[PDB]
This record gives C-alpha cells, structure tokens and sequence, in this order.
C-alpha cells in the first residue's frame, strides 16, 4: 500500500461508555444495530465515524440485510463531541418501503464540527415517514459543514409530503454558526435556540423556522422551493434571504407569524418589511432587482409548510435575479 488506514466495522446494537476515538485515515463503521447510546467523548480525527441501518461500506446493488428497521441513537452525558473528519448518521434501511421506527438526539455538552457532519433520513413515497431528531449540544460550534438530507430508500432526494421535523438547539444551549448548514429535501428544520457567528445556510426543497429571538449572522439561500419561516417576534438584525422567486424548480418564500396588514419593498436597499394585523414589523434584505408589482402575499394556515402556525407568506411571480443595488 504506502499509507496507513484503519477500518473498524462493528454490526449490531452498542452501548459504548468508553471515548471513540478515530483516527486520520480510519473509518470507524457502526452498523446494523437498532440501540446506540453513547455517553464517553468523541475525538474524529481525518477519518470517519459512520453510524447507522446498512453498513458504510454497503453499496446501491447490495443485497438486503436482515435487520430490523428500527434505529435509535442517543448521545448524552458526553462532555466533548470532537469532529475533525466526517461524522454520518444514516436511519436508511436499503430498500425498505416502511418508514423506520427512528429517534437521533444528539445532547452532548460540547459539540464542535470542524469537518462534515451529515445526517440522512428516509422518506417513503406513499408514506408519512416522521421520525424524531433532535441535534441539541448545550454547547454547538460549527467551523465545518453541517450537512441534512432527506433521501428514498435508494438514496434519492425525498421531496415528497411529511416534511421531517429536526429540532436544532433548544432554550438554553448556545449554537454559532461559522461555515455552512445545508438542508436538502423534505425537511423542517426548527430553530429553537440562539444562533450566531458569520454563515451561510442552504435550504434545497427544506423549511426553516426561526423559533427563536437570536437568529444572527446567518446568510439564507433558498433552493428548489425552499422557504424561510420565522415565528419568533421580529429579530433588530435585517436577515439576508437570497434566492425568493418562482421558476421551473420551484417557488420559494419567506413567511411570519401572523396575519398579513401591508408589506414594502425598497428596490434602491432591497429591503422588504412584512407588517402583521397585530402589528409586527419583519424586515429582510432580498436584494435589489425585484419589481414592487410582481409580488404576491398570501395568508396561510400553516399547513402548507405542516406547521398549525398561521403565517404571512411573500412569495415574487417571476425568477430570482438579483442585481446591484443603486440609489438613482
Ligand atoms: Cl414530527
Ligand atoms: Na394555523
């Protein structure tokens, strides 16, 4: 060979007290198992730390394996949750038409991603596939890519209806956000504790909700129909939201708590300010380029986005085209 490389692969269910630790050029493969609970530290180096239904090294034409659909991982009481490399959560049982009796929670003190750390979650077309995820460290720090993907039983995207339901953070937990989120597919990403630092955040066919009252430094993109929600009050920081538009691969839109009175949109600052009957003001910074005429504002039930929230949906008839912003 030339180089060193480990691979560990470890089948079934694990109840592991002592640290992982996982070197550059290993991967360390838990699979098969439907019980995972770790409670000691993480320390990924350059390498990989896979958990999940099928094995990492198990591939589109395989054969089907005899495990139970069902995959439940919890790691709490763990102090430190150290990513340098790649960390996968996978729920996918290969060609599998029921939905996996599925929970993630991920509670440990300390989480910080300097490398990929990517989830991928199943959904079922004709079925309502809605497990529980819940990514919580009292303490998260991003520098890497933070990666969710909603994917068929074959590892394509999952578009479809029953949008997953991810909670990120919660009421006293601290997240900052320094690199990328990217959430693909049929994704509801709920924003349930304070977020800050200097990031960009994809959102490929998801929802996000902004829950919270700290909610900064965060660049969104929406994608292929994504749509930006926001239910906490109004935040003082103008959030950048790129890609509002309809074309062929979707409409997107960005939407409030509440009940539409009026909306205004700036085309020399490209800022848009979303007014609810209750009186609320949310301002977002869309960019210039938009013709005040071609949008379109809407009340929803919050079904539309499988929230009962009712909300204040903007949406723009024409393709996302973003230009320079000019005072004239
Ligand atoms: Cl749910
Ligand atoms: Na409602």
């Amino acid at each position: 060979r030339g180089s060193d490389q480990t691979v560990r692969s470890v089948a079934g269910d694990q109840r592991v007290t002592d640290p992982v630790i996982v070197g550059d050029n290993s991967i360390l493969d838990y699979y098969g198992g439907s019980n995972y609970d770790f409670s000691n530290n993480f320390e990924i180096g350059r390498g990989t730390l896979y958990i999940g239904k099928e094995s990492y090294f198990s591939s589109f034409q395989s054969a089907p394996t005899d495990v139970p659909n069902s995959f439940h991982l919890l790691i709490k009481n763990t102090n430190n949750l150290q990513n340098n490399g790649q960390f996968i959560i996978e729920n996918i049982k290969r060609h599998a038409n029921q939905c996996s009796n599925s929970s993630i929670q991920v509670f440990p003190i300390n989480f910080q991603n300097d490398g990929e750390f990517e989830i991928i979650s199943g959904g079922v077309e004709g079925r309502c596939c809605l497990p529980t995820s819940v990514i919580a460290p009292q303490n998260f720090l991003n520098n890497g890519k933070f990666y969710y993907k909603v994917l068929t039983d074959t590892g394509s995207i999952y578009s479809g209806s029953c949008m997953q339901n991810v909670d990120i953070g919660a009421s006293t937990t601290t997240t900052v956000n320094n690199n990328l989120w990217e959430f693909t597919g049929s994704i509801n990403a709920q924003i349930n504790g304070a977020v800050s630092g200097a990031a960009q955040i994809n959102l490929d066919g998801s929802n996000m909700f902004v829950n919270a009252n700290t909610f900064s430094g965060q660049v969104v993109n929406l994608i292929n129909g994504g749509s930006f929600l926001q239910t906490s009050d109004p935040l003082s920081n103008i959030v950048v939201i790129n890609g509002l538009g309809t074309s062929d691969t979707g409409v997107t839109s960005i939407a409030v708590k509440g009940k539409g009175k009026s909306f205004t949109y700036n085309p020399s600052s490209g800022i848009v300010k979303l007014t609810t009957v209750e009186g609320k003001t949310y301002a977002y910074q869309i960019g210039c380029g938009y013709n005040t005429k071609k949008f379109i504002t809407n009340n929803d039930s919050g079904a539309s986005y499988e929230s009962a929230d009712n909300f204040f949906v903007l949406t723009y008839s024409e393709p996302y085209s973003p230009q320079t912003c000019q005072l004239e």
